[PDB]
């Protein structure tokens, strides 16, 4: 019999940096693997948010979490509205809003640990270098942080067997509006995708190197052959919705951004990398590895439930924005002879709609995470093979409610420059 030391919380120190390595990052977060040996990590990615190079404050001139309409909007649970930092506040929003919608079994709240900030200061340093430039110009680690969160690390299985094939695709949003709130010279947002019209923009701001091929309504058709499609298509322009690992290494796409085109030198380099994992041929277990990605998505269901969150944007911006107006008291900018009869609804219909909005916009910016290792399971028709996959949604981050602003501006300039390549055509 021996005295252990009482309970305490973890705490990642100065120390503990050289535990962890860049794996990638979004807009909001940076993502490192475990590199250590403590069972504590071993398996585990932290996430660390990063801060845009204006603080929230309360009336006090504190720094605050969630603006008073914020925690209005969001005050249908306590603990939510309560949160005393944003780390907390994710975990809670995840736990008390997203898992009822979405249900536990591929979603995972994580779990805190404290940070020190010279921990979050090496880390920033450790992996610059690894970050594109222009990330690093848009943001680094926000070190005034004390917690992080820890999360499984999807490129893994481990607890048997040996190699993992890991895939993440970004669908966004697979479905076409219907508002009765989107105007006439407008309408082509009710044929054609917002991913296909943004993809327009993003060519003219230089932030695509061509227009992909990828198409959110084949993804999330329920039809397996245009969800196979869409797999295709991901594949041959991964942009920043398709990520392959091997072992937790990208073996294909973009580190923290889009990748250009699959060329047939990444190609070839590609169908190397499946080598042993997929039992083939020798120019087709690029084929059968895609098949089996589109076999198991679909097997899953995980689009379906995820499609019914990201219809909960129900009025489209164009709607929804009439709303945001009335719930911070401004006058609003947008009526100036319009629908508006949105500004004649009670406040806690106006507030619904945007809070619904908020979480649709979650749905539309989350990952989906599919592993992968030789034996829920896929068979492939061709090489017999049975592959034992889990499925995992990440980044289901919460979205500022003053961020209704520029959704509205992004989806005025969208439509504005894809009915302008309409007309000069
Ligand atoms: O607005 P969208 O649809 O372009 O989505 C943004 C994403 O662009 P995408 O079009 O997927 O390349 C954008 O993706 P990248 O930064 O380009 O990877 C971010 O996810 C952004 O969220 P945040 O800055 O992390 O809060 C996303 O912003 P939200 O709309 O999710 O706030
Ligand atoms: N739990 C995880 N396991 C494995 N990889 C992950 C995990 N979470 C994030 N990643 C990787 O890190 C990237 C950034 O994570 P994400 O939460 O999407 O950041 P952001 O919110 O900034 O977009 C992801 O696109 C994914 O490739
Ligand atoms: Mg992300
Ligand atoms: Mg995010
Ligand atoms: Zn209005």
């Amino acid at each position: 019999e021996v005295l252990f030391q009482g309970p305490m919380e973890m705490i990642l120190e100065e120390k503990d940096a050289s535990d962890w390595i860049y794996r990638g990052e979004g807009g909001a977060n940076l993502v490192l693997a475990y590199a250590g040996s403590s069972p504590l990590f071993v398996g585990k990615v932290i996430r660390i948010q990063k801060a845009r190079r204006k603080a929230i404050k309360n009336s006090n001139g504190v720094v605050s979490v969630l603006t008073s309409d914020e925690q209005h909007l969001w005050r249908e649970n306590n603990e939510l509205i309560s949160s005393p930092n944003k780390e907390v506040l994710e975990q809670r929003y995840v736990q008390n809003v997203i898992i009822p919608l979405l249900g536990p079994k591929h979603v995972d709240a994580g779990v805190r640990v404290s940070v020190s900030k010279e921990f979050l200061e090496c880390v920033d340093k450790k992996v610059t270098k690894q970050r594109p430039l222009w990330r690093v110009n848009a943001a680094n680690v926000d070190t005034s942080h004390d917690s992080a969160l820890i999360l499984n690390d999807h490129s893994l299985f481990s607890q048997s067997g040996g190699d993992c094939i890991s895939v993440e695709i970004k669908p966004k949003c697979g479905f076409l509006p219907t508002s009765r709130f989107i105007g006439k010279e407008n309408m082509l947002k009710t044929s054609v995708s917002r991913f296909k019209m943004h993809q327009l923009l993003k060519l003219e701001y230089i932030e695509i190197s061509e227009e992909s091929e990828y198409d959110p309504l084949d993804l999330f058709s329920g039809s397996k052959e245009r969800v196979l499609e869409a797999i295709k298509a991901l594949y041959s322009t991964p942009q920043n919705n398709f990520r392959v690992f091997l072992n937790g290494s990208l073996i294909l796409g973009g580190s923290g951004e889009s990748t250009g085109r699959t060329s047939p030198e990444i190609g070839y380099a590609f169908e190397d990398a499946l080598k042993g994992f997929i039992q083939s041929e020798d120019g087709h277990r690029t084929e059968c590895f895609l098949q089996l990605v589109s076999d198991a998505v679909y097997g899953s269901g995980v689009l379906d439930r995820l499609l019914e969150i990201q219809k909960l944007d129900k009025l489209d911006i164009e709607g929804a924005i009439h709303c945001y107006y009335d719930i911070i008291n401004q006058p609003c900018p947008i009526c100036k002879e319009a629908e508006l009869s949105l500004h004649a609804l009670p406040l806690d219909e106006s507030l619904k709609i945007v809070k619904e909005y908020l979480i649709a916009a979650t749905a539309k910016d989350c990952s989906i995470m599919i592993s992968f290792q030789s034996r829920d399971y896929v068979s492939l028709k061709p090489t017999n093979q049975t592959f034992d996959y889990k499925v995992h949604f990440i980044d289901l981050s919460l979205k500022p409610l003053k961020r209704m602003e520029s959704y509205y501006k992004l989806d005025k300039k969208i439509i504005s420059f894809y009915n302008r390549k309409q007309k000069a055509e």
